């Protein structure tokens, strides 16, 4: 039906909001503060 992760890899450091994967900690933590405030970006809306 809808295929998708059938078999790949995972990193060591993954984000907490959006559930990203990051290589180096240091790179994911600076983009964990990036997920501050509100509509920072734009809302879903469906
Ligand atoms: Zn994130």
């Amino acid at each position: 039906g809808s295929s998708g992760s059938s078999g790949t890899g995972e990193k060591p450091f993954e984000c907490s909001e959006c559930q990203k994967a990051f290589n180096t900690k240091s790179n994911l933590i600076v983009h964990q503060r990036t997920h501050t405030g509100e509509k920072p970006s734009g809302p879903s809306s469906g």
